[PDB]
């Protein structure tokens, strides 16, 4: 679709059988879910933003469902306000800024 | 133009005399300058990020030329890592995400 950006560009992504609302985030380099656990095993990670940097666990192959496109991916797992889908989830469901 | 996400969509900005490269970013509300002093007058604000919370000046009516388009908004100054250009700044150059 073409999403206007009056609002958050918020959509409905599905995560193992999980339906969630993430943000689709041009200025984030990756996928940053939060608070939602993934069945996987995960390496030690950290991404910073405004302010500070918050730990998070990388999932490696991680498929995630994107408003109908689906699109595999590194999904990182943390404390963070909200669902990010970051660039690297981004490209894939090929999604571009367009002016 | 249309850019894609396989890099950080960075783009060329002119913010009164002085270029900058700023970041196109969707998951941002707000617009935020990377430490370069507006001419005029300001009201205190504060925006939240991945971690924490950072302290900026809010500047109403500065005129931004983003890649070639103008957009006059309210541009928020502070120690961000990048030059954001958020919604606020990212519907009046007509931009739209893509897939
Ligand atoms: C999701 C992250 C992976 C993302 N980070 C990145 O892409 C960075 C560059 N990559 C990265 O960190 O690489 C890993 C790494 C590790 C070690 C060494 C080197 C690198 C990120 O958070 N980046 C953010 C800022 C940034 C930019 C450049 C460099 C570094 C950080 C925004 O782009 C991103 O779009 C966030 C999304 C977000 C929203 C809400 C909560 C958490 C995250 N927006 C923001 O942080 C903006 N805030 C907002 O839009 C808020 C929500 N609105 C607001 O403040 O309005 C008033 C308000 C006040 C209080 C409550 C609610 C509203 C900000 C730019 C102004």
């Amino acid at each position: 679709p073409q999403i206007t950006l009056w609002k958050r560009p918020i959509v409905t992504i599905k995560v193992e059988g999980q339906l969630r609302e993430a943000l689709l985030d041009t200025g984030a380099d990756d996928t940053v879910l939060e608070d939602i656990n993934l069945s996987g095993k995960w390496k030690p990670k950290i991404i910073g933003g405004i302010r500070g940097f918050v730990k998070v666990k990388q999932y490696e192959d991680i498929l995630i469902e994107i408003c109908g496109h689906r699109a595999v991916g590194a999904v990182l797992v943390g404390p963070t306000p909200a669902n990010i889908i970051g660039r690297n989830m981004l490209t894939q469901i090929g999604c571009t800024l367009n002016f």
